[PDB]
């Protein structure tokens, strides 16, 4: 077996088609399913897997109480073949309250982060063994992507950040070969806050669309040159804008260079990808809450500042239903490399108070160059039937 180099043109896509759904919450009311959050999907050269950060407990378990908290020592990274829900036979790959995994064509790489907030540690697990580790450099919650990393020719990139959640932070891009950190580049360019990057290969580089939790409702971009380790960053040009909270398609802007300062605080992990001068993107339908989910193409959303000409829209989750994080994953086809995405459907505590736990399910779509129809695919569980 040889290393993945992802050197195939990006497939032309018409939109996205239904791919997978796990119905975990619906199943949690009549079975032993893990309580999770921050899921993602990634594929090796033969098949795809679904990942998620568990909460060290099943749902119909008193231990599910107050699982709104994000960082506890019992969080582990779960990994199952795409489509099989997180039941008791699931493998906990490592201890992690924040993670990222990707396959280089020869073996899996998992970057798992646990520990105290002020002194977390990230373990780099490659081919089943712990190969390296690094400690917090800013003493303030070392965190990573919450989606897949990408490898070209045997070198994998993962962006990480340590520092303020709503203030200046220290973001770096590590390069790792066979689990070993061979280089670290600090962030450069004009992005002001970078978190939860959704990266994809763009031979010979890697491009990431991230979360600005400080000053922007528009999304930062991070360009990584695999050849010399040089970084560059900006914000997506699209005047449509993909963070939540955000302004209003009417009063939202982006100049491609700086955080727009329009309801900048907070956000949600999301994605987007360029296609010539256009941009394919996805976001919650609601501008205030993590509700509904839609995707569309923005004519010129990549190259022209504040472009708002939308086309090819699709509703993935109707606006009366809950959504959450979303990220991207790439899959190698016979002649081109395709782009797909998953969307986390959060249920429970925070918005829903009948129960005491917080967990999620997922639904995933893959681009298509063919035809498609219409629909809506939400979680599906009736909160009134749920335990707790
Ligand atoms: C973030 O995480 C890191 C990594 O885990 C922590 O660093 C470790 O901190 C511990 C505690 O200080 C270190 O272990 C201790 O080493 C001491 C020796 O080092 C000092 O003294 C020698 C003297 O020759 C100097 O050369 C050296 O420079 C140091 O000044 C031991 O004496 C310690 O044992 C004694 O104290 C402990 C409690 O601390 C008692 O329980 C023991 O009984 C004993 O009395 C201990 O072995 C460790 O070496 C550090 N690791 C590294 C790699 O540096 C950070 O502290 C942590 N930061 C925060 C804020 O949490
Ligand atoms: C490592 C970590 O705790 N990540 C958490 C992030 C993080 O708090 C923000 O990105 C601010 O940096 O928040 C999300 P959410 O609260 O948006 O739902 C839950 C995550 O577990
Ligand atoms: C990428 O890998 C394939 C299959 O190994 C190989 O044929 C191709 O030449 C490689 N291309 C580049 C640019 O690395
Ligand atoms: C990948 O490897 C092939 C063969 O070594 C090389 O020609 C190509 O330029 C490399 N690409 C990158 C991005 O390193
Ligand atoms: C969850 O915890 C709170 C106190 O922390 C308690 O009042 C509540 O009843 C618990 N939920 C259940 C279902 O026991
Ligand atoms: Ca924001």
């Amino acid at each position: 077996v040889e290393y993945r180099n992802w050197s195939k043109p990006q497939c032309q896509i018409t939109g996205f088609a239904p791919f997978s759904k796990d119905n975990s919450i619906r199943l949690s009311a009549g079975g032993d399913i893990w309580v999770t959050r921050e899921p993602y999907v990634s594929c090796d050269p033969v098949k795809c897997y679904q990942f998620a950060l568990g909460q060290g407990t099943t749902l119909d378990n008193k231990h599910s109480n107050d699982t709104v908290h994000d960082r506890i020592p019992h969080r582990t990274l779960l990994m199952n073949e795409l489509g099989v829900p997180f039941h008791l036979g699931t493998r906990q790959v490592c201890i992690a309250w924040s993670s990222s995994s990707c396959h280089d064509g020869k073996a899996w790489l998992h970057v798992c982060i646990t520990g105290d907030d002020k002194n977390a540690t990230a373990s780099f697990i490659y081919d089943g063994r712990l190969v390296d580790s690094i400690g917090s450099w800013s003493q303030n919650i070392l965190r990573t992507q919450e989606s897949e990393c990408v490898c070209i020719n045997g070198t994998c990139t993962v962006v990480m950040t340590d520092g303020s959640a709503s203030g200046r932070a220290d973001t770096r891009i590590l390069f790792i070969e066979e689990g070993k950190i061979v280089h670290i580049s600090p962030l450069a360019g004009s992005a002001q806050h970078v978190e939860e990057c959704s990266c994809y290969p763009r031979y010979p580089g890697v491009r990431c669309i991230c979360r600005d939790n400080w000053k922007g409702s528009n999304r930062p971009v991070v360009d990584i040159n695999m050849e010399d380790y040089s970084i560059d960053s900006s914000y997506v040009c699209s005047g449509l804008v993909g963070d939540t909270p955000r302004n209003d398609d009417r009063s939202s802007n982006s100049n491609c260079r700086d955080p727009n300062n329009e309801r900048g605080t907070q956000g949600v992990k999301g994605w987007a990808f360029d296609n010539g001068n256009d941009l394919w993107m996805g976001r919650t339908i609601s501008k205030d809450l993590r509700s509904g989910y839609e995707t569309f193409k923005v004519i010129g959303g990549w190259s022209t500042p504040n472009s708002k000409s939308q086309i090819n829209r699709q509703v993935i989750v109707d606006s009366d239903n809950r959504s959450g994080y979303s990220g991207i994953f790439s899959v190698e086809g016979k002649s081109c490399i395709n782009r797909c995405f998953y969307v986390e459907l959060i249920r429970g505590r925070k918005q829903e108070t009948r129960v005491w736990w917080t967990s999620n399910s997922i639904v995933v779509f893959c681009g298509t160059s063919g035809t498609y129809g219409t629909g809506s695919w939400p979680d599906g569980a009736n909160i009134n039937f749920m335990p707790i």
